[PDB]
């Protein structure tokens, strides 16, 4: 973390793009390159007991070099504020893109395929994302799909073994939930109080994808959502799952989904 440079000279802060973990996030401009960046600003006075988790996510992101993981550019300390600079992805989150209407299975498969490419990278690197969900999947304006908002090392996407206090297979369960979310708009139990979901996930049979979806998609979900982690496939194996192979297409096609969200 750069303690000497002034981030307010280096970056032009623009509009908020939502509330993130531990701080507010803004669209911004790198004044030297004119590239758009995402800027998270954390008040270290207000968020004292969480600084350890902040440095941990900074460390993890700095160790990632993948087309499928949002790029980290650095961080700056100015007075009491920590500025964290990331790649700006103009397509929004996958969750955002659900809003105009349902995804088709080509769009679902393409997004899941790219998520799997990111999980394959992280797991090969002995990393766990820990918070796979549609809101943490970001798209570039060209349709590229990247992971963001790693979980710290809300219950709806959590694997049962995580709740009961796991390895990379936890990400595979969360991917199954995310698959349901991309198909249906929300994860299982989304109508229920989170404290109820905390005991339902360990006690109940795993969720299934309900509705008029293709059997390969239902089987993709079922394969991820096995209570037994060792019975879940790896990200590598799921990249060859028939649902992915028969339905995923070029990521550039997702610009149609991005454009639809702007006309909505
Ligand atoms: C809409 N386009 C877009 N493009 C890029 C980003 C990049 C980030 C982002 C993420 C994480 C960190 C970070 C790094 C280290 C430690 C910590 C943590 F300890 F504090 N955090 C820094 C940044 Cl800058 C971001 O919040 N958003 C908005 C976000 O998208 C996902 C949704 N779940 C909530 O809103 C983005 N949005």
């Amino acid at each position: 973390t750069n303690l000497k440079a002034d981030p307010e000279e280096l970056f032009t802060k623009l509009e908020k793009i939502g509330k993130g973990s531990f701080g507010e996030v803004f669209k911004g401009i790198d004044n030297r390159t004119q590239k758009v960046v995402a800027i998270k600003i954390i008040d270290l006075e207000e968020a004292e007991d969480e600084i350890e988790d902040i440095q941990q996510e900074i460390t993890v992101l700095s160790q990632c070099d993948s087309p499928y993981v949002t790029k980290y550019y650095g961080s700056y300390l100015k007075d009491t504020k920590l500025w964290i600079i990331m790649e700006y992805l103009g397509g929004g989150s996958a969750l955002d893109l659900l809003e105009p209407g349902p995804l088709d299975e080509t769009q679902i498969a393409t997004i899941l395929r790219e998520i799997l490419k990111g999980l394959d990278y992280l797991h090969s690197e002995k990393k766990i994302h820990r918070d796979i969900k549609a809101a943490n999947v970001l798209l570039s304006e060209h349709g590229e799909v990247k992971l963001a908002d790693f979980g710290v090392a809300t219950p709806f996407w959590m694997a049962p073994e995580v709740i009961k206090q796991y390895d990379s297979k936890a990400d595979i369960w969360s991917l199954g939930i995310t698959a349901i979310e991309l198909a249906r708009g929300e994860p299982p139990h989304s109508e229920l109080h989170p404290m109820k979901v905390l005991f339902l996930i360990p006690k109940n049979n795993p969720p299934t994808l309900e509705g008029n979806y293709s059997k390969p998609l239902k089987e993709f979900v079922e394969a991820c959502l096995n209570k037994e982690p060792s019975f879940r496939p790896t990200a590598k194996e799921l990249l060859k799952h028939k649902f992915i192979l028969r339905n995923a297409k070029k990521t550039s096609y997702l610009t149609e989904l991005i454009d639809a969200h702007h006309h909505h």
